[PDB]
């Protein structure tokens, strides 16, 4: 469901967010197919670029209505009922904090879920 234009507008951010962390391509490859393990070089990635499209504020907090705003009509309240469920978001630190709103997420909607 998302749209090519998506992965132009990410790049930068992307490149900079792997790079800060120590991610490959591999760990997002699979996040991806629903393999979520408590690695930082991973989990770290996935708060960076959520913060960088300010989904996500300086605790991990999730912007309920920008998220929302990203998102297409036919997925709007699947996530609302997704977000019902897996927020607030808690955690030791930011990295775990996503890990635990990730593993919670693709657990409740596998067939939507995904990472770039
Ligand atoms: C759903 C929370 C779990 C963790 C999510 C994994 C990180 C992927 C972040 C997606 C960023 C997309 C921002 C692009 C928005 C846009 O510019 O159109
Ligand atoms: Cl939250």
């Amino acid at each position: 469901w998302v749209p090519p234009e998506v992965f132009d507008l990410v790049a930068e951010d992307k490149a900079r967010c792997m790079s800060e962390h120590g991610t490959t391509q591999a760990q997002i490859d699979d996040v991806d197919k629903g393999n979520l393990v408590n690695e930082p070089s991973i989990t770290c990635y996935m708060y960076c670029l959520l913060e960088a499209f300010s989904l996500v504020d300086d605790e991990a907090n999730v912007d309920e209505d920008i998220m929302l705003g990203l998102l297409p009509d036919q997925l709007q309240e699947r996530a609302q009922s997704v977000m019902g469920k897996c927020l607030p978001t808690s955690g030791s630190d930011n990295c775990n904090k996503i890990y635990n709103l990730a593993k919670c997420v693709q657990e409740s909607a596998p067939d939507v879920w995904f990472v770039i």
